[PDB]
C-alpha cells in the first residue's frame, strides 16, 4: 500500500521511500506495463505555428508521442511499429540505464540493428529501476528532429511535497526543414536557429501570429510538479516563470535537495523536475525561453518564445507582464546539485593520463567542412553489423570509426577528462550524454561565457582543487564548457556497449561520440536465448531490406 500523499512525498510504500538506494533496490511491484508505438510519415504536414512542412515523422500521429507512464519498480514493454517509408529506426529510452538489459537501449549499431519501414516491428523491454522524467527519441542518423520523440513519467517518491504533478512539459526546437537537411546543411555551415520553440508541441508564430500558446494551470496557493525536458535537436534553454521561482528536485533521473532558482538552464536531454507554488496575485504569467551564451548553444527566429502559465480562475488572455531577462547561464547547467542519495566517488591519485583522457575536436581541413572526432576518429557505424554482434560473435576486429573505448573490471570506478579541443580557434559547448549509466561531475574549467574566449586547459597540478568527489552532481547529460573540460566518472556496473556522445544532433552526425564496451566478457555471458535471437533476427530483416534503399546512409548513423 502506497504512503505517497502531497504532505509526504518522500515515502513510497514500506520499505522504499526518496533515501532508498534506488540503484540496488526497487519495488518488485509484478505489473507489466505494455505499449504500442506506431511511426507514420506525413508529407505537406500543417505544424503548430501554421507553417507547413514538407515531411514530419510522427508517432502515432503527433511529434510528440505518447507518454510512458509507469510505477517504479514496474517492467515497461514497448513495442514499436516502423510504418516510415523508408528510414529504419530505433528508440532509445533516453536516461533508462538498462541495467542488465543493453539490448533494449536502443542504439542502432550499437546495441541493435535498425527496424526496417514499412512494417517492421520490435519489442522493447526493461525495468523502471529509477523514478523521475526522462524521453524516447530515435537514435537513427537525425531522424528524431522530424518528430520521433516521446515522453517517460515513472512515478516514485521526491525530495519536496506537492499537491499536484501538472505532468511531463516538453520544450524542443522546431524547424521548417526536414532533419535530413539539416544534417546536409551543418556537414558544411553552422547551426542554424531554430524557426520557433514548442512548449508541449505548441507555439505562436512569430511573425503571423497563427497557433497557440501552452496553456498550463495552475491552483491558487497549491505546489505543482512540472516536468521539464530539452527534447531539442540543438537549442540549450533558459527557462523562467515570470514572478515565480522554481524550486528543483530532481535532475535527470536522480532526485535532488530542493534547490529554489529564478531561472534554469535545460541543455539538450536535460529535465529538470520543479516545484511552482502559486503565491502570486492570480493571473496569467508568462513561461519564456531565453538563450545566452552568445547564442553558441542555441538561438531562434522567434525572438520571445513562450507559454503561459494560468492561475484557475483568473481573467482568461495573455499576460500583461513581460518580466525581465534572466541572467546569462553561459551554455552551462548547474554544477552544485546535490542528490539526495549522496555517494562520495573515490579521488586518491587520479592524474591525466592517455587512458582516461578524451579529446574532442573538430577538423575543418577536409571534406565535410564540420568532422567531429574524439580521440582522433569520428564516429561512424554500421546499422548491420552493430558493437555487440560483434562481442557475441568474438570478434574483436572493429572498425577504426567504431570508437571503441574498452572498461574492464565489475564495479569498478571508470574515470575521464574530457577536454575541449584544446588550443583550436574556435570551440563550441556540448551536451554530453552516457548512455547506460549516471556518471558523477568531478570538477569542470572555470565557468565563463562561452563567448569570452578566455582559455581554460586541465593542468594536473594546479587543478586539482577544482575537483571533488563529495557527493558530486549525478545525471546523464551535462555541459562541456567551450574552450575547457569536464572529469566524469561511472562506475563499471553494467555490462554493455554504451554511447557517450554530444546530443547536438548535428554534432554526434558528424562524428562526436565513442563506445564504452563495458565487462563485454559479462555481456556475452549475461545474454540470454532471447535478446540473442531477437538481436539476429532483426539484424537478418535489416540486412535484407537496407541494399533495397533509396537512400545511402548520410552520417555516423547516429
Ligand atoms: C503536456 O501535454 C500532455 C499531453 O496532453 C499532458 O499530459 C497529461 O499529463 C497529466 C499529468 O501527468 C496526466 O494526468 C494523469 O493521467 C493518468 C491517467 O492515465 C492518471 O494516472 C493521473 O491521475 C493521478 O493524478 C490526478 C491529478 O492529475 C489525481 O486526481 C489522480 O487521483 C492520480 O493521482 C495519483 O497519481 C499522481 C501522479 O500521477 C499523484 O500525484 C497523486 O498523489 C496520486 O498518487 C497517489 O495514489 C496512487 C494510486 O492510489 C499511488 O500509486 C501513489 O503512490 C500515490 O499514493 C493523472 O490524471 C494525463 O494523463 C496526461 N495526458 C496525456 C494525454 O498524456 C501534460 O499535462 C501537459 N503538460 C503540462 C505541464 O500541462
Ligand atoms: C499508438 O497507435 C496505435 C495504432 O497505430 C495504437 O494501437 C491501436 O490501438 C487501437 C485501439 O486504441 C486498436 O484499434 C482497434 O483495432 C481492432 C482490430 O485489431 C486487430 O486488427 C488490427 C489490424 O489488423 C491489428 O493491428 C491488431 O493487432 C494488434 O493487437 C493484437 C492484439 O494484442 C496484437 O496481436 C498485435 O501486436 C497488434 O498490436 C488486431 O489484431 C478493431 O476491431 C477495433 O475496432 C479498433 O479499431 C488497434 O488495433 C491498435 N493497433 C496496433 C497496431 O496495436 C496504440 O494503442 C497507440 N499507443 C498509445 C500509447 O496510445
Ligand atoms: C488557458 O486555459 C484556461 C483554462 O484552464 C482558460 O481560463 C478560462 O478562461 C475563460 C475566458 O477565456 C474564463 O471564462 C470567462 O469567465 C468570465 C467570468 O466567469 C466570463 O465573464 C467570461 O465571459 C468567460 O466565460 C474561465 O473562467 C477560465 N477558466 C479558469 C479555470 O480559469 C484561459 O482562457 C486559457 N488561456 C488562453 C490564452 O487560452
Ligand atoms: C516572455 O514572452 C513574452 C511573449 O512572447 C514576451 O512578450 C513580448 O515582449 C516583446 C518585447 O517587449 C513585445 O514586443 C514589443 O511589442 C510592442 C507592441 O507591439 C512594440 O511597441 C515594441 O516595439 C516591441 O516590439 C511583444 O509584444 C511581447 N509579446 C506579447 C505577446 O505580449 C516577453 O518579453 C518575454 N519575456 C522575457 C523576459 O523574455
Ligand atoms: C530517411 O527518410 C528521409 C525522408 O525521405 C530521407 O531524406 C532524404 O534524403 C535524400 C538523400 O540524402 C535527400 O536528397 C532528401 O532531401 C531527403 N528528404 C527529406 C525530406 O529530408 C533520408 O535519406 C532517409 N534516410 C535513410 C537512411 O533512408
Ligand atoms: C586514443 O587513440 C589511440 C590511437 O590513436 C589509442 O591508442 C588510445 O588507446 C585511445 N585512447 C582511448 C582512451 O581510447
Ligand atoms: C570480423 O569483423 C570484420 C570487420 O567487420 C570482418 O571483416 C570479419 O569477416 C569478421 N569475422 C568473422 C569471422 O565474421
Ligand atoms: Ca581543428
Ligand atoms: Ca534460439
Ligand atoms: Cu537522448
Ligand atoms: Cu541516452
Ligand atoms: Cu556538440
Ligand atoms: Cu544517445
Ligand atoms: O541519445
Amino acid at each position: 500500500q502506497s504512503c505517497n500523499t502531497p504532505s509526504n512525498r518522500a515515502c513510497w510504500t514500506d520499505g522504499y521511500d526518496i533515501n532508498t538506494d534506488y540503484e540496488v533496490d526497487s519495488p518488485d511491484t509484478g505489473v507489466v506495463r505494455p505499449y504500442t508505438l506506431t511511426l507514420t510519415e506525413v508529407d505537406n504536414w500543417t505544424g503548430p505555428d501554421g507553417v507547413v512542412k514538407e515531411k514530419v515523422m510522427l508517432v502515432n500521429n503527433s511529434i510528440i508521442g505518447p507518454t510512458i507512464f509507469a510505477d517504479w519498480g514496474d517492467t515497461i514493454q514497448v513495442t514499436v511499429i516502423n510504418n516510415l517509408e523508408t528510414n529504419g529506426t530505433s528508440i532509445h529510452w533516453h536516461g533508462l540505464h538498462q541495467k542488465g538489459t543493453n539490448l533494449h537501449d536502443g542504439a542502432n549499431g550499437i546495441t541493435e540493428c535498425p527496424i526496417p519501414p514499412k512494417g517492421g516491428r520490435k519489442v522493447y523491454r526493461f525495468k523502471a529501476q529509477q523514478y523521475g522524467t526522462s524521453w524516447y527519441h530515435s537514435h537513427f542518423s537525425a531522424q528524431y528532429g522530424n518528430g520521433v520523440v516521446g515522453a517517460i513519467q515513472i512515478n516514485g517518491p521526491a525530495s519536496l511535497p506537492y499537491d499536484t504533478d501538472l505532468g511531463v512539459f516538453p520544450i524542443s526546437d522546431y524547424y521548417y526543414s526536414s532533419a535530413d537537411e539539416l544534417v546536409e546543411l551543418t556537414k558544411n555551415s553552422g547551426a542554424p536557429f531554430s524557426d520557433n520553440v514548442l512548449f508541449n508541441g505548441t507555439a505562436k508564430h512569430p511573425e503571423t501570429g497563427e497557433g497557440e500558446y501552452a496553456n498550463v494551470t495552475l491552483t491558487p496557493g497549491r505546489r505543482h510538479r512540472l516536468r521539464l525536458i530539452n527534447t531539442s535537436v540543438e537549442n540549450h534553454f533558459q527557462v523562467s516563470l515570470v514572478n515565480h521561482t522554481m524550486t528543483i528536485i530532481a535532475a535527470d533521473m536522480v532526485p535532488v535537495n530542493a534547490m529554489t532558482v529564478d531561472s534554469l538552464f535545460l541543455g539538450v536531454g536535460q529535465r529538470y523536475d520543479v516545484v511552482i507554488e502559486a503565491s502570486r496575485t492570480p493571473g496569467n504569467y508568462w513561461f519564456n525561453v531565453t538563450f545566452g551564451g552568445g547564442l553558441l548553444c542555441g538561438g531562434s527566429r522567434n525572438p520571445y518564445p513562450a507559454a503561459i502559465f494560468h492561475y484557475a480562475g483568473a481573467p482568461g488572455g495573455p499576460p500583461t507582464d513581460e518580466g525581465k531577462a534572466p541572467v546569462d547561464h553561459n551554455c552551462l547547467d548547474l554544477p552544485n546539485l546535490k542528490p539526495v542519495v549522496a555517494r562520495d566517488v573515490p579521488l586518491s591519485g587520479f592524474a591525466k593520463r592517455p587512458d582516461n583522457t578524451l579529446d574532442v575536436t573538430l577538423d575543418t581541413t577536409g571534406t565535410p567542412l564540420f568532422v567531429w572526432k574524439v580521440n582522433g576518429s569520428a564516429i561512424n557505424i554500421d546499422w548491420g553489423r552493430p558493437v555487440v554482434d560483434y562481442v557475441l560473435t568474438q570478434n574483436t576486429s572493429f572498425p577504426p570509426g567504431y570508437n571503441i573505448v574498452e572498461v574492464n573490471g565489475a564495479d569498478q570506478w571508470s574515470y575521464w577528462l574530457i577536454e575541449n579541443d584544446p588550443g583550436a580557434p574556435f570551440t563550441l559547448p556540448h551536451p554530453m550524454h552516457l548512455h547506460g549509466h549516471d556518471f558523477y561531475v568531478l570538477g569542470r574549467s572555470p565557468d565563463e561565457s562561452p563567448a569570452s574566449n578566455e582559455r581554460h586547459v586541465f593542468d594536473p597540478a594546479r587543478d586539482a582543487g577544482l575537483l571533488s568527489g563529495a557527493n558530486p552532481v549525478r545525471r546523464d547529460v551535462t555541459m562541456l564548457p567551450a574552450f575547457g573540460w569536464v572529469v566524469l566518472a561511472f562506475r563499471a556496473d553494467n555490462p554493455g556497449a554504451w554511447l557517450f556522445h554530444c546530443h547536438i544532433a548535428w554534432h554526434v552526425s558528424g562524428g562526436l561520440g565513442v563506445v564504452y564496451l563495458e565487462r563485454a566478457d559479462d555481456l556475452r555471458g549475461a545474454v540470454s536465448d532471447a535478446d540473442a535471437d531477437d538481436l539476429d533476427r532483426l539484424c537478418a530483416d535489416w540486412r535484407r531490406y537496407w541494399p533495397t534503399n533509396p537512400y545511402p546512409k548520410s552520417d555516423s548513423g547516429l
